[PDB]
């Protein structure tokens, strides 16, 4: 899976990676996938807006080959938002998460398709 | 909705905000969705290329739960491209816009899915 | 097409430009799309992680109006991974590539939707 965090909250690199490590653990747990398959990123975007304001906010795009369904989506939405709130101080009502399914024929690793 | 502007054009933060604000209003006008539901971003990407060159360029990805259709896309393509040319000085022929539909079951806010 | 490279590998601007140009040429060759239609980017993301670490890694998202299929995806996976390994020194095992199809009706250029309809 790939987890893209985009946020206007600035924290030091060690803290950023801490938050990602916890998000990686949640993804691994919920999707039943090893850490070996998980990409994550903390993208600091100073001009990011939500509801017409530059107040602290997070957007997460989570892309996975399978595992995108109501049960997993709900569980991860809860867990990821909690992590972001705790680690970044963001209000839960300023956290958006998008879930994307990708087919194995449309994803490559080490120069070859998964499918 | 989410409106991601990716550009190699650099303007100060307040002016970046101003440009995004105008885009939000266009989105609100066309989709009928108030700014309360709209995320926007100005991502300065110095190495961004289009048509084989580093000339001033903008890519916009607009993701929305519904309202992705020919009439709405056509209207927003026109409006957003004009806003970018006005505020960033980008040539119309160096503006790409992608429209993405997303299901409510695949989108979460405040720790919960949008879908029932 | 749009080719978004996201990486924690730092290289000089001119070298990033060189790498993107080669990726463009590969996309053009496989998909048949002119360079005139290709957007590309090198997004340096210092905290990008894969497999639990900040070790050298590349993620590429390639979006195109058509041309997304087994044969094209396979060929570009090979070509792009080789370019990245050559230019950035990334190991192939730390290169992910996602392929995305988009309808012409959902894509605009110069303020107008692509296609006729």
């Amino acid at each position: 899976p790939c987890c893209e965090l985009i946020t206007n909250i600035s924290i030091p690199d060690d803290k950023a990676q801490n938050a990602l490590s916890e998000i990686e653990d949640a993804i691994s747990n919920v999707l039943g996938k090893p850490v070996a398959y998980i990409m994550s990123n903390y993208d600091y975007q100073k001009n990011l807006r939500f509801s017409g304001s530059n107040e602290g906010y997070c957007f997460v795009r989570l892309t996975s080959i399978g595992g995108i369904n109501r049960s997993n989506n709900s569980s991860l939405a809860d867990k990821i938002t909690k992590i972001l709130s705790n680690h970044l101080g963001v209000k839960p009502r300023r956290v958006y998460i998008e879930f994307r399914d990708c087919s194995a024929q449309n994803f490559a690793f080490s120069g070859s398709l998964f499918g």
